[PDB]
């Protein structure tokens, strides 16, 4: 017959004080040229393929990176800013309302995109539980 | 008369253990059109207002997103960006500081604005507290 | 001789919930002007210093701050935006890889920067340890 | 006619002189255990009758040993010694005064009896009394 | 002239045979109480004097039965027995050996007596004595 | 020619009345230390030998006093008492079962005796005989 | 005238020759029993009353043969053959000195007669007278 | 022829005076001593035969000398006289009646006789007788 | 001349008849008393002197009656008699055979004598002689 004396104790619910947390903004800005013709100016649906660009230096493209829901993305028409309504970009070509153009003009597309990044540096303190004996 | 017996003890406080955050960024960039003429030119400090502006496909504007320090706006003339000392842009008008323009320079208006949003994904672990039984 | 219990407890490891987490972005865009001329002019390699700019308010300039990895900045010839072939811009000058430009082309610069702080808002709550009590 | 002569005699009171007593005591401690759960506890009467009870080799009992005119009980409650409030053991019980705790506690009673053994060793010696001789 | 004859007689010391004794003992213990404080603690003679202590249902005690050459006392610290190094128990207070202890420590004394009566029952049987006549 | 008279006589057994005895009682408690750690601890005949022990005033001990037939002694196991089933104290050690407990673990064991004397006070009072004189 | 011779003669005296004569003595012992007790002790008259006697074998005796001038008697108390001092016999009783006894006594009275007879035997031889004339 | 005168003569018859006689007494008192044992009670005739005596000088006798007519004899018991109830002497023992005593009761008998011689000293003296002469 | 007869005569010797004695006998008995003691017990002569006796009316006596030929003593030792062997009486003292006595024990002597006196009452009768003449 093996007796013990029988004790029991709780404990409490400690509580978090503080924190630091540090973050870093990654942008990042896509060139693409455009040499527009009349080859393609059909009075309507006016849509540059996405192979007739070109690229940071000189290199054809052959897709176009949509903007997602963190980017953004601007149309310039004889290097003049041209609103979101002649301007809708898709991965094939570049809606531009209808044909209402001239001859070969230096037409210039920006597209951008955003990423970030964070992480904790100084981690919060943990107040001490407190202990109740039960007898 | 009754007897317990009377025992005590205390608690540590405990200590976190790593973590780690996700960050992401939403961008905004908003674009609206100006006819600007000689109606209402005055020279020296010149003032186009928030309602002689079309907007986006075509819809008439009636004020302008004054840039609080979370985004940025720029003013092009016939194209050619100007910096700041020809730009203030109030919610009613653009303060223009040149007098002197042509008849119908194409002018445009590219405000911006960004926002973001992180949670928490790895919940950082709390380190096991020492006790200690107090006779 | 003086004698007390001999007991010992031994606690749990804590366990963290919820977590909340607000963030800021902050954009900066610098303007800088410039008016280039056939006396900086080599015919390819134009290394237009960084004095021979204006700057913001008609303020004389200084140096040209490199993008860093949290930046970005485009290159305008006569307001048409130009690839990466005609901009690689250093702290004294901009690379202009070729010349073939005409009498004081409106040349023009834009900087941008992104900074970003977040803070802990609600900090996450601590479930309470587990006591067992040896004898 | 038969005659003899009439002759009395008395005797006196012998005087004893004491001897030597020898004595034995035998001591007798008895060990009960018990388990004091939430079963009875009644905030008052809260009683074990004679069967909740162990042995000295885990035998279970059948009634208690009633401290009589020659013995002494005590009552522990958790391994410390409780006066007479908490205790007033009968043959078929133990009736505590209130208790309150958690499930069954060690409580100990030691029950305990002492008997005697005696007898003469040395038996006194008896002195000789006195004869006087009446004629 | 009264002239009687002369008879003188002696006697023997008788001789005692048997006997037998029956025996009692009584037993006796006392229960008080402590309830140690702070002002026990001083790093020297620690002692409850005299009326500082409970008694076996409530009502306070004012002196201690001394241990006699016929009884034990026992030293409850916390439910642990103590020996003699901690017992010195005078008619005044407990001199325990010095001040290092706690708040609370659940301290009770146990004294014992103890008494015996005893009688003779079979009262011892007389032999009977020789009277030899002298002439 | 001597010639005496010839009588002979008769003694009776006489009869004694009653006494009085007077008895003490003489316990002895002996209080014996013990600090059980590990250092034979094998689940099973766990056994502290001989001088792993105290007395009294530290004053480290020999042998056990092995309770005869004329006293009594309890096993101590954290403050709570053990019955027969884990003791049977030889002169050497004890007759633990098993045991699985922390190191150090206050046990103590008491040892009881008891001697009494006795004297017998007032003696017991001789009736005096009857003589019968034959001629 | 007758005429006769006138002659006278005288004669002598004769005398005795011894003589032989023969005696008897007749003795009687007389022998009276007693048995004196304190229904009659007085202080200096006990005198047993002449019939409180017993005589030879049964007869009780009436009274008593006072010793006359040719006996003698002798008195017997407790087998003492005491003098005449405390005895004085008469015909009534015996004057037993005084009152010194103690309970009943064996005492006997002896009483003894002496008478005398004798005859002559031989008668005494008488000598011849002598005779003489005278003419 | 012888012739003589006729004278005749008578005598008177003279008468005798008194005289003188003396007279002895002679008595003889002889003592024989027996000790009576349990070898002869029968409740009656315990009879000591001549020869169970010892005599005067311890010269054991054969036989009894009867008193006749001249003697009287006392029988002894235990030194108390008796009565003709428990004595009558014969040549051979005595007659007591029942007996009972214990052995050695010492018993003496006293037999004594009387014999008596006396002479004629004084010679009577007679008178001288008468002489008458007839012629 | 003067002429005168010549006669003789002769007488006879008469006889006697006749003769009446009477007798008397007169009895004396001495009666002497003793306390003797151990004060002169020498062994073989222990014999008490003269006036060591105590006589009839406790008269002190000078010597002793020695036993004559007229006469009888009995020795009285304790009552019992005795015989010749303890007794032989002369003017001073007995003639015990030994010491071997008690202390004070009761001995009595008595002496008797005798002596007897007669007279002649009737005298004898004388026969008339017979005297013859012879012429």
């Amino acid at each position: 017959p093996v007796i013990k004396p029988v004790i029991v104790a709780v404990s409490s619910a400690p509580v978090s004080t503080g924190g630091v947390i540090a973050t870093t903004v990654s942008p990042t800005v896509a060139r693409f040229y455009a040499a527009i013709t009349a080859a393609m100016i059909a009075g309507g649906v006016t849509t540059i393929p996405a192979a007739s660009f070109l690229d940071d230096a000189d290199a054809p493209v052959a897709a176009l990176p949509v903007p997602a829901a963190n980017g953004y993305y601007n149309v310039y028409i004889n290097g003049i800013l041209q609103q979101g309504g002649l301007s809708t970009l898709t991965a094939v070509s570049l809606a531009l309302a209808s044909g209402d153009f001239v001859e070969g003009t230096p037409v210039l597309l920006e597209v951008g995109t955003f990423g970030g990044d964070s992480t904790l540096t100084t981690q919060p303190t943990i107040s001490a539980p407190t202990i109740t004996i039960i007898s």
